């Protein structure tokens, strides 16, 4: 339940929000924590649920937060407090100057240029999968596509094992969205322990795989540690197993209630890398923040260091005054506004691979099963955070209004 408030917490910017399973779930999980931009509520609010946390609701202030590392620091970037003390991935948990160097190394096994590179295999993947459910007339969305598309993507240019799918998915779930039967220490441990064996082994004979360029990487010039290996290379297996993954469920679940947005799409296929754009904005899905490194006075609010704060990237594109109807996913839209892939030092570095992952999908499945929805009496139901998403999308459609095509 809730935690006792702080001495320096006042009363009137209390708003028990629940990160991990919101009251207006049911209608949506943006729509859930949409409630924090009403009208009545502050822009700076304190919940008292999971430990109790700030968190700043509209984008001005998260933009603002995000940029100051100096107030905000990432090395406890969790909620609760036990997981954000135990998390120490890098680059996540560092600030500048030291989690600069560390960005180059991550980008030579995601950066543009390997992403270009993918480019083949990528498309190559999504088609099979595609067209191996176009005949069916059905699929579930969450297991036959969404998981396997980025997850094998990934585990392919990391040199590891299909098999191990199932057990890491589980693993990288408890740290985003935990069932309770894992601590966060717990399961990063657990994760620790599938990666140090491997990390050794690819420094005594390494390979042209991403976890041997990390453990045999450079950063600044002195090579890197085993211990740092380990850190940074648990950060990749969570962006390709839990990041992409969830996006796409929310993005074919809008399409399958839209046949307007699709039919705009198979209609006028230039404009996919901008649709993405518009479904990144409207169905954004990160929510992580900063600890304050001092007490300091944030926009009339007396916040004290140890504080937590959340500053939800989910929220910047949502917020009224930063997109003119925020909850209408308009493809035109002229500026579409967002921090989807976080903001400040630590934007994202698989923002490409992603890109290209999401607008493969929409050009591939749109163009094998441009007619689609959701299942017969089904009601979607979300799952709330530190990364959110679908619990499942189970999909119909007339295999005769489908077309089988050639890669
Ligand atoms: C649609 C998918 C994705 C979303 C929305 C997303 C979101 C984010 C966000 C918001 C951050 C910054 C969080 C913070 O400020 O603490 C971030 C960091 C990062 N992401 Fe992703 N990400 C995505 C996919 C990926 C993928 C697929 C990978 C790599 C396989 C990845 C690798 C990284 C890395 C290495 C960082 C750390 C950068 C740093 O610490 O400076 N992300 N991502
Ligand atoms: C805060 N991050 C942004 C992308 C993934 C997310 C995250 C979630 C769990 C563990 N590490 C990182």
């Amino acid at each position: 339940n809730l935690a006792p408030l702080p001495p320096h917490v006042p009363e009137h910017l209390v708003f028990d929000f629940d990160m991990y399973n919101p009251s207006n779930l049911s209608a949506g999980v943006q729509e859930a924590w949409a409630v924090l931009q009403e009208s009545n509520v502050p822009d700076l609010v304190w919940t008292r649920c999971n430990g109790g946390h700030w968190i700043a609701t509209r984008g001005q202030l998260i933009r603002e937060a995000y940029e100051d590392y100096r107030h905000f620091s990432s090395e406890c970037p969790f909620i609760p407090r036990e997981a954000g003390e135990a998390y120490d991935f890098i680059p996540t948990s560092m600030d500048p100057p030291e989690q600069r160097q560390f960005r180059a190394l991550a980008n030579q096994v995601v950066g543009m240029p390997v992403v270009d590179k993918l480019e083949n295999r990528i498309q190559e993947l999504a088609c099979s999968l595609i067209e191996s459910l176009r005949p069916q007339g059905q699929c579930n969305f969450t297991e036959d596509y969404a998981e396997p598309f980025p997850i094998r993507i990934f585990m392919l240019l990391a040199g590891l094992p299909e098999e191990d799918i199932p057990h890491l998915k589980y693993l990288t779930d408890q740290m985003t969205r935990p069932d309770g039967s894992m601590t966060f220490a717990e399961a990063k441990e657990a994760l620790y322990d599938y990666l140090i064996p491997i990390i050794e082994q690819r420094r005594q004979k390494p390979g042209t795989d991403a976890i041997s360029i990390v453990a045999n990487g450079q950063v600044n010039g002195r090579p890197i540690t085993s211990d740092e290996a380990k850190r940074m290379c648990g950060l990749l297996l969570v962006g390709g197993l839990d990041t992409v993954v969830n996006f796409l469920s929310f993005s074919m679940e809008f399409l399958a209630k839209s046949p307007e947005h699709r039919q705009e799409l198979i209609e006028r296929p230039e404009r996919i890398p901008a649709a993405c754009e518009e479904l990144l904005r409207r169905f954004s899905l990160v929510a992580d923040g900063r600890i304050l490194t001092s007490d300091y006075e944030f926009h009339g609010v007396q916040l004290k260091k140890g504080d937590q704060i959340l500053l939800p990237q989910m929220l910047s594109g949502l917020d009224e005054r930063e997109n003119a109807c925020p909850m209408h996913v308009d493809f035109s839209r002229q500026k579409v506004s967002h921090t989807t892939f976080g903001h400040g030092s630590h934007l994202c570095l698989g923002q490409h691979l992603a890109r290209r992952e999401i607008i493969v999908t929409l050009k591939e499945w749109l163009t094998r099963i441009p007619d689609f929805s959701i299942a017969p009496g089904a009601q979607i139901q979300h799952k709330s955070g530190i990364v959110s998403g679908v619990q499942a999308l189970p999909l119909v459609w007339d295999p005769a209004t489908t077309k089988a095509v050639h890669h």
